[PDB]
Order: structure tokens, then C-alpha cells, then sequence
């Protein structure tokens, strides 16, 4: 089992971190949802279908800098909404195939009320999500850690 992102970045067997950066909705309103789609950035593949399978869940999800300050949200995993930032393991996707398949995460953020100007600064950490990988074979339990930064500012009108 391993992962790669889309810009072509690869976390190898055994687990490991990489970076992510997204291009984010540049303008943003008080009751509007800034969608953070993960699902278009990361895959991963089992490498031993024939025999194995693998399992993945949503460790953790935590939130930082300017998504920590100014915006509070969920995240829909496999289709099926969690709190974020993400306080304990979520539910297992099955990953069977050696074809590249997409980690079904996505963040759905909205500004709080305080919120204006720059809500998000490009270039920043916004967040961090800990894939974590095992199997039905032996006692593999990898990390593949996540980090989400944002390519562009967020603005939020005023
Ligand atoms: C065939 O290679 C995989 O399987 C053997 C055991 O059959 C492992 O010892 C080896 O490290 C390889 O495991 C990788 O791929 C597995 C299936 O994707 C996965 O379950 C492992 O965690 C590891 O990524």
C-alpha cells in the first residue's frame, strides 16, 4: 500500500508525510462553504490485492492557522460527514485494487461570524490529515500524514 498526490509527490510503503497544496475559492462569504476536496489530490492502490487487503481510515484532522482562527467546519469521509478538526478514528475504506483510487476526504469549512479580510493566507498550513493504513495479513499499521497547504488567499468580505 502507498499513496501519491496529484503534482506526483509519493509516500512509499511503510507510510511517511508529504505535502499538499490547494487551490482554495478566493472569495468567501459569512454563510458560504469553503470545499476543500482532497479526493482530487491524494490516491493510493494496494499493491498485493490478489491475496490482501487493505484498510484505511481518517486518524486525525486537525486544523491550523488562519482555517483554526477564523472557520469552523466538518469533513465528509466516504461519504459521511465527521466533526473537524477530527477527534477520533473514522470508519475503514477498503482499498482492493492495484489501480490508483482516490482517499475519499474532503473539508466544509464556512467563515465565523467575526470573520473578514484575509481569512486564509497563501502558503499557509491549514491542516493536517493522518491516513492511517492496515490490513486483514499481518499487523501493518502505517501513517501517511497529510499536510494542507493553501496556494492562494481566502478573502471574506466585509
Ligand atoms: C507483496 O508485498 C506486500 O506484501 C508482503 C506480504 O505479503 C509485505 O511483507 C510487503 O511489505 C508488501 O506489503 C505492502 O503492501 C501490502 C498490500 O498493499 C500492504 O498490506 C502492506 O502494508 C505494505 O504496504
Amino acid at each position: 500500500f502507498a499513496c501519491k498526490t496529484a503534482n506526483g509527490t509519493a509516500i512509499p510503503i511503510g507510510g511517511g508525510s508529504a505535502n499538499v497544496y490547494v487551490n482554495l475559492a478566493p472569495v468567501v462569504n459569512v454563510g458560504q462553504n469553503l470545499v476543500v476536496d482532497l479526493s482530487t489530490q491524494i490516491f493510493c492502490h494496494n499493491d498485493y490485492p490478489e491475496t490482501i487487503t487493505d484498510y484505511v481510515t481518517l486518524q486525525r484532522g486537525s486544523a491550523y492557522g488562519g482555517v483554526l482562527s477564523n472557520f469552523s467546519g466538518t469533513v465528509k469521509y466516504s461519504g459521511s460527514s465527521y466533526p473537524f478538526p477530527t477527534t477520533s478514528e473514522t470508519p475503514r475504506v477498503v482499498y482492493n485494487s492495484r489501480t490508483d483510487k482516490p482517499w475519499p476526504v474532503a473539508l466544509y469549512l464556512t467563515p465565523v461570524s467575526s470573520a473578514g479580510g484575509v481569512a486564509i493566507k497563501a502558503g499557509s498550513l491549514i491542516a493536517v490529515l493522518i491516513l492511517r493504513q492496515t490490513n486483514n495479513y499481518n499487523s501493518d499499521d502505517f501513517q501517511f500524514v497529510w499536510n494542507i497547504y493553501a496556494n492562494n488567499d481566502v478573502v471574506v468580505p466585509t
